[PDB]
């Protein structure tokens, strides 16, 4: 017992879905888990980007099986709304979509994008963040290069609660 071992049960939620297999998005936005639904507990069709799901990894066999990246094990549902929120009252930061993370993953993590930060005297961008399908609450929308956007960086250390707003 001491936190390096094992026996936790990892949280994150569902970013990608194909008929095969998917890909969950990590708590902590480290990086996105291959995950299959042949290893999924539960009913596949209600499924849906966004949904909070508790998993574990599969590091039973061999570390290295194809190329390191393992499938993930035992993913069940989780209730909705469990997924903290950045402490901030109004707002932190603004921007306008930048660009879809293409070449930047060489499997295509595009989902994930970045926003353009503006920096203190509002002219630039300052480096670049980037937006979860959990603060993606406009997912619903066509939100592409040239929109605005108004979100909160705070605890979730990225672009969290990702509002579509177009200003006058």
């Amino acid at each position: 017992g001491a936190g390096s071992d094992a026996g936790q049960v990892y949280r994150g939620f569902i970013a990608v879905m194909k008929e095969n297999f998917g890909f969950i998005e990590t708590l902590s936005h480290d990086e996105e888990v291959f995950f299959h639904f042949s290893n999924y507990m539960g009913n596949p069709n209600w499924l849906e980007l966004g949904q909070e799901v508790e998993y574990t990894l599969a590091r039973n066999g061999n570390t290295s099986v194809s190329g390191n990246c393992l499938p993930a094990e035992n993913v069940r549902m989780l209730p909705k709304n469990s997924i903290p929120q950045p402490a901030v009252l109004e707002t932190t930061h603004n921007g306008v979509v930048a660009r879809p993370l293409r070449c930047i993953n060489p499997d295509q993590q595009e989902y994930a994008g970045l926003i353009e930060i503006l920096d203190e005297l509002r002219t630039t961008v300052i480096s670049q963040h980037e937006f979860g399908i959990t603060s993606l609450v406009n997912k619903r929308d066509l939100l592409q290069k040239g929109d605005l956007v108004s979100f909160r960086i705070d605890e979730s250390g990225r672009a969290a609660c990702v509002n579509a707003v177009r200003q006058k």
